[PDB]
């Protein structure tokens, strides 16, 4: 059964520099990482660094969470992201995303032993 951890790599992990892709980023990687499968996710950040280099942020910049947890961390480096957004027009099964790309500090909520990034917050 899938982990938080796990979950979190496989909804926000994109180890590869920046976006590449056959068509359009969001729509493949919406439905490829199952984000399309019982909804349309609304929003999801995918985070082309390392795996290495996420995980840090646990233990980089501690804020408060968006929720209002406190165990959340902003990277103290600027980071290549995507971002994925659902447009007017889509409507599930046909998820339809805008795509933008950006390098920004990210936010994730971390936990669990070891200390890894279970959600992504914010971009700052
Ligand atoms: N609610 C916030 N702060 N963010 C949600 C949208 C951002 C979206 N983050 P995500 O898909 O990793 O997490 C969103 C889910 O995470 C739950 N959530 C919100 N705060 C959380 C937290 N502090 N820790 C764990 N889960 C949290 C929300 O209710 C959503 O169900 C992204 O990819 O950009």
């Amino acid at each position: 059964k899938e982990t938080a951890a796990a979950k979190f790599e496989r909804q926000h992990m994109d180890s590869s520099t920046s976006a590449a892709s056959s068509s359009n980023y969001c729509n493949q990687m919406m439905k490829s990482r199952n984000l399309t499968k019982d909804r349309c996710k609304p929003v999801n950040t995918f985070v082309h660094e390392s795996l290495a280099d996420v995980q840090a942020v646990c233990s980089q910049k501690n804020v408060a969470c968006k929720n209002g947890q406190t165990n959340c961390y902003q990277s103290y480096s600027t980071m290549s992201i995507t971002d994925c957004r659902e447009t007017g027009s889509s409507k599930y099964p046909n998820c339809a995303y805008k795509t933008t790309q950006a390098n920004k500090h990210i936010i994730v909520a971390c936990e669990g032993n070891p200390y890894v990034p279970v959600h992504f917050d914010a971009s700052v």
